[PDB]
């Protein structure tokens, strides 16, 4: 079980931070669903009953990253758990691509990861127990030529995640990250040609809900073993 | 369950490769032994009733390597998952060790490893279903600098995995490894004083017991899908 | 020599940029030096004459960045060179660390970097021959526990520069990077404890002016050869 | 120039160790060219006068790896460097190919490149200056499908060269590598299909005499700086 545990789940509206927030849910615990779609969080508040506490933040603004850590502690408190899953997608060529999605991706892929992290840690440290699971991909483990904006920030991910823990596992804290390859999800139709293709493997793809269950089990740990990374990806995904 | 199918652990006389084999027995499986030392496994093939089938194989004589395969299929046949445990360990610098050790490691961690997966893949192909498993290290993704012998063949094995996977994932076949930290071992006297001062970690470093549950976790799998690697370290180790 | 060539150097009013700009004159071409320093660029824009042509722009503006492109074929037009070394640092443990710096530092680091690269490309095209060097670090092929902000950003660039150039390399463009461990720098006064006492190497550290000469090894090559990435670090210095 | 400075050259009668030999000699310099074909090595004992030292080692007895270096001082003796350049191909799928070439490759290719390097080292120790170049390639950083026997041995190279230098560079030596995409070579015949198709790029491939010049610019160097990697490849192929 979560026992009386509180977790923070980011894009938690949809694809795989929705499939982490209710596996939490089913092991017992609160969890904080966070995304831009307050409409799309409403649905969810109701027929997921009282452990479901909705928090709008655009988290593309500096001033809403910041409302995000003491609105937690503010509407449930007890936070053991932050799941950085927010993350967008852009493909194909450097070229025909705008400067401003680019912008927007990275600042969500890599400075909301990092901001959202350094302003949960001081309540860990001084908590001492402390959990952190990061949204990475397959692309942080090969440089897929045709994603060259995606695939760079989850190399930054990839770095980021096993070097902070390396400064923080000192106060009884764990950091990890989920390697996932492709997966069915509303990004899937910001994909480039390239491949795709690919991704029609009756190989059925890979669920959001199948990695839930490693986020679980990467939870589910003893408290003196750390999983850092999880490399999954579909079995008939050419990668 | 494991239902009837049949594994081989290399290196299973002692340590992770025993962890692993015991685990697999109590899923429900025949698991083929196999090491060196009879004398360490005569005590596990009776006190295991059965389901624990020996194979002696030095596995550093090319004849002793090609035994392996046909032998596995002689005593038991079903063979369904392959795990290549054997290992061993070289560490402090490059000179003060001998070019015998040497050569006989990356021949066991590198050149075994591979001809072993080499010899066993045909019988998958016809049959489809194939499971392997490799036992990599935290080594494999870091450029420790006092085991320059040990971690260059843990990069060797860390790129053969996710590569040999992408030519053989079309007959049913799943690939992958784990990178565990340090481990409770046998090998720990091989360590140079370099850092184990750090594997001092009252986080009582790892137990060769943790690991198996995450192979489990590997095998225990949707079959569409496909764990490649898994990051796993003791919280108090620096790395 | 660089014959009638023009070139562009983001950050060049100090250190690395400076040291390149410096050494591309010296070769035979006209150099457009940009950085946010007016007043630096002032002394340099005289006692190097007519050659050196001075573009002020905040580059942290999305409006400054997309100034920069045209304004290059405006005020020298014959662009064939890039080079994007515009970098920051961020040093120390997460936490105690801003969120604003953090952010400004990604976006150059990351952001801005790709922008460039990608608002110089269409000219590239057109005209056939392109040559793009980025800035690298050491730290993008390390994951230096004390610099995670600063590393991570590098391990983008990393991806970022092998995988665009797989797309580009069709129209006769080479792109590259230059990987230096630690040089002289008023960033030096960034670095946290945690070493710098390693930087007091009497082995000199680096000079910024030997970089310089690799990137002009790596500028004048043969045009069928592409240099990708160059591993440069003081002798003495230990990682 | 390189003075009277000696260098040992492994695989040198033939292709990139060919090439390298020669342009040391250029600079000024013995050179010790090792190869198992003495009758290759016979034709350029001549036509090159004095300053070219044949020497015989099939390189793949471990009796003959340990003659290498007082043979080396025995021949000429001041050896100054140390070109590891001896290699091999495997490529293609796993199965299909045999045990035995695998085995000679990965111990030409790791074992030997190695046990050299340990040999030769306590002789710079001693005297302070030393300087070692192994051949790595484009494999060692990329995951290629199509040769997972070569590329894993590529791995190991830059693990072990990176960490290696690191517990050695306080005695005054330097240690480096060169990641050649493919060149042309006797070794392009060991080519799977897979791509080849590729290297029939218009765009010249690689020349070895290319490559040779960029060890010059690795050895002609400040003392005080090191170059660690070369990444060079053709630039017309994909990868
Ligand atoms: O939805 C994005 C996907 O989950 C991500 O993993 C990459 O698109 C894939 O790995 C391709 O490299
Ligand atoms: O027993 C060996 C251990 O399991 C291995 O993981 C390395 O020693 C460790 O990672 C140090 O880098
Ligand atoms: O000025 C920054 C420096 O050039 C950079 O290379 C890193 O600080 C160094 O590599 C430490 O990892
Ligand atoms: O002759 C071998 C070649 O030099 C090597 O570099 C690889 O074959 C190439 O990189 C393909 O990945």
């Amino acid at each position: 079980e979560l026992e009386g545990k509180v977790a923070a789940v980011t894009g938690a509206a949809s694809g795989i931070g929705l499939a982490s927030a209710e596996a939490m849910l089913a092991a017992g615990a609160r969890v904080v669903m966070v995304d831009r779609d307050e409409a799309a969080l409403k649905a969810l508040c109701n027929k997921h009953g009282d452990t479901v506490i909705p928090l709008v933040v655009d988290l593309l603004d500096p001033e809403d990253c910041a409302t995000l850590l003491p609105r937690v502690l503010e509407k449930a408190c007890q936070l053991d758990i932050l799941h950085a899953n927010a993350g967008t997608y852009v493909g194909g060529d450097l070229v025909d691509a705008d400067t401003m999605a680019i912008d927007r991706m990275l600042n969500l892929n890599v400075n909301v990861v990092m901001k959202n992290v350094h302003d949960v840690l001081p309540h860990m440290i001084e908590r001492r127990t402390g959990d952190i699971i990061v949204t990475s991909s397959l692309a942080a483990h090969f440089p897929t030529p045709w994603e060259p904006v995606y695939a760079s920030s989850k190399w930054a991910i990839n770095c980021f995640v096993q070097t902070v823990r390396r400064q923080v596992f000192k106060h009884g804290i764990r950091v990890g990250s989920i390697s996932p390859g492709p997966v069915v999800s509303a990004l899937l139709a910001d994909w480039p040609p390239e491949k795709l293709k690919e991704a029609r493997d009756s190989g059925s793809l890979l669920e959001a809900s199948d990695v839930a269950e490693v986020v679980m089990f990467m939870l589910t740990r003893p408290r003196g073993m750390t999983i850092r990374d999880v490399l999954m990806l579909p079995t008939n995904f050419d990668l």
